[PDB]
């Protein structure tokens, strides 16, 4: 298992323009478009995104290109970020791929808004961690998903996704 094959088991794969779990515009591996609520906008983003007259559906291998992009991205930025590169640096492989996860859902800016479960990961608390990482949003409004992300950095394994 690695970052990608974990990202793909968590935002599945779509080829038409659909909407998240939060009503926003998506396409793809979890790829946000727009938050605006106009499919026009959507359709906006996707053209300019991909680079021709989409229509609103996109092929495998375009899917897969802003994935490989949109992964770049999270880790870039939070190698980047004063406070989450840190944290990072810190952790072990499967969890930094755990943290690489919830980057690409919900921002780096969201992420680093985790002050205290940021300081319990850095010190390796893990269950500590994983108890006040659930008492988030995150958790109550997609707790499939979130349960396998904190028990990866509960665990330090891809137990959760095996
Ligand atoms: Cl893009
Ligand atoms: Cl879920």
């Amino acid at each position: 298992m690695n970052i990608f094959e974990m990202l793909r088991i968590d935002e599945g794969l779509r080829l038409k323009i659909y909407k998240d779990t939060e009503g926003y515009y998506t396409i793809g591996i979890g790829h946000l478009l727009t938050k605006s609520p106009s499919l026009n906008a959507a359709k906006v983003e996707l053209d300019k995104a991909i680079g021709r007259n989409t229509n609103g559906v996109i092929t495998k291998d375009e899917a897969e290109k802003l994935f490989n992009q949109d992964v770049d991205a999270a880790v870039r930025g939070i190698l980047r970020n004063a406070k989450l590169k840190p944290v990072y640096d810190s952790l072990d492989a499967v969890r930094r791929a755990a943290l690489i996860n919830m980057v690409f859902q919900m921002g780096e800016t969201g992420v680093a808004g985790f002050t205290n479960s940021l300081r319990m990961l850095q010190q390796k608390r893990w269950d500590e961690a994983a108890v006040n990482l659930a008492k988030s949003r995150w958790y109550n409004q997609t707790p499939n998903r979130a349960k396998r992300v904190i028990t990866t950095f509960r665990t330090g394994t891809w137990d959760a996704y095996k």
